[PDB]
């Protein structure tokens, strides 16, 4: 069929029932008016941070990535691959969407290896096999993929959701939209930046405008854009009225050009 | 293809790396010497209890079922559908098994509804659609199914793993083996009971020999046995040497006759 569209979800989205309702309303409307099959990839520092907080566990993120010790991978996996993933599956069911929950290791959709011993159980995601997901898409299911992966040696890995989404986009040859709490990438004044290139990203990074998580998000988007040969959008999930146009192609945030 | 074989896992199994290794060794050996496709269903009060314990959260089980308040369903879902499920997926990968993680709601494999308001988010599992799992089995994957489900209204439900396994057995017309920490059902002296009938189960229950969780396990096994028209075994996963014969049909625990 057509190239699928991957919609990546994350941020505080999971903390808002209203936001989730409006989002799924837009997803149903899109699905029932488009032939391009959808695939959802999600993160959830939201469900994770709140949990780590309650557990008095520190949240150290080295260069945008969460240091994930061996004694914390199981609980993080529970929050991400379990709670976040199933919460989204429940919303899909509530809206009569036939969804199937998956993590990066299912059907070896996305290959993961240990990125850096200093990060612990943090995985480096690279393209895998599209066979399983393609079969699910052809059968009419909506794959909802978490960012937890597993190495060939059987070690669970926590993968940044933006990087996981980009790896899956390459695997499926899918278009990609990264939805976040903010309207794309902001400049030094907090204003939305309409278009992004590698040269500009480098500039902004050199100037300290793009920091933390956003450095990881932009680099992931740029990688996807150059791999696919198609633009990649970073936009917000916060405003109901913008969702339909967004899912249809209207630039609502930052469009990465490669 | 042939009627699949569902192997249900639970208990303290997840706390033993050695036990997990020996189990998967036996699973690989079985798979490579049998045409009957395997399906794993798992519980995990193990990963859940230890977590609830550390959280100073009480574990109240009414009539063998864990009272699951709305404020605890997310964390239980994380432990069961996330941690337990992915831990098993990691072991499968370690042994080069192409597995796919699922929960009861995927492909509506097992239908779930609220069992009793007094239990909270505890689901009543009944047969669903075998289409998704049958397709995965035909494609060569090993489904690993958690006991978390979801109602049509989008509410996550915690389902007793034995009941979930029985509901799935009916859905798939699968043979069933329930693996636990003990060698089947024990009598008043703690000795293994070789065969079980509904009449005998009633007797033992009336005599207070079969209590708690075991009442739920036996009733689930008896239901499966009468639905399938085939015997159902309850046996232990603790002894390495018994696994091969067990998976092949040798009675190692309690065989439920219907
Ligand atoms: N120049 C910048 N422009 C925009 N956002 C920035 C910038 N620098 C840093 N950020 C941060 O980038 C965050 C975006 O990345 P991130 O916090 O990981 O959200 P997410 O990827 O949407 N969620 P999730 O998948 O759950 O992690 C924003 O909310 C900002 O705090
Ligand atoms: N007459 C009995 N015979 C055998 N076991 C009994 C009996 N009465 C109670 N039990 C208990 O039944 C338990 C078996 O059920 P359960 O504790 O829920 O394990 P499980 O279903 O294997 N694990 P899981 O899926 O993770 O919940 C045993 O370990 C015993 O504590
Ligand atoms: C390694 C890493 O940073 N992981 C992310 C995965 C979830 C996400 O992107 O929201 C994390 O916060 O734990
Ligand atoms: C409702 C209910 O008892 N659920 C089970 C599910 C896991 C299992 O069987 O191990 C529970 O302990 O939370
Ligand atoms: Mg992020
Ligand atoms: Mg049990």
């Amino acid at each position: 069929m057509m190239n699928p569209l991957i919609i990546k979800l994350g941020g505080v989205l999971l903390d808002s029932e209203e936001a989730l309702e409006r989002l799924f309303s837009a997803l149903v409307n899109y699905r029932e008016s488009h032939q391009r099959p959808l695939v959802i990839v999600h993160g959830g520092g939201c469900v994770v941070d709140e949990l780590m907080k309650g557990l008095n566990l520190p949240v150290k993120k080295k260069n945008g990535l969460r240091v994930t010790p061996a004694d914390q991978i199981d609980i993080i996996t529970g929050a991400l691959a379990g709670t976040a993933n199933k919460t989204l599956l429940a919303w899909a069911k509530k809206h009569q969407i036939a969804a199937v929950g998956l993590f990066l290791g299912d059907g070896d959709s996305v290959k993961v290896t240990q990125l850096d011993e200093e990060l612990g159980h943090v995985g480096l995601a690279q393209p895998g096999s599209p066979k399983l997901i393609n079969s699910l898409l052809e059968n009419g299911y909506l794959p909802v993929v978490s960012s937890i992966g597993v190495t060939d040696e059987g070690q669970l890995m926590n993968v940044n959701a933006d990087q996981a989404a980009t790896a899956l986009a390459a695997t499926l040859g899918a278009d990609l939209i990264l939805l976040s709490d903010v309207s794309g990438i902001l400049d030094g004044k907090g204003q939305r930046i309409a278009e992004m290139t590698a040269a500009k990203a480098e500039q902004l990074i050199e100037q300290g405008i793009i920091t933390d998580g956003m450095i990881v998000k932009v680099n992931a988007a740029l990688d996807a854009a150059r791999t696919l040969g198609r633009p990649v959008d970073i936009a917000s999930w916060r405003h109901a009225e913008q969702l339909p146009a967004l899912f249809n192609g209207m630039p609502m945030g930052t469009r990465i050009l490669a």
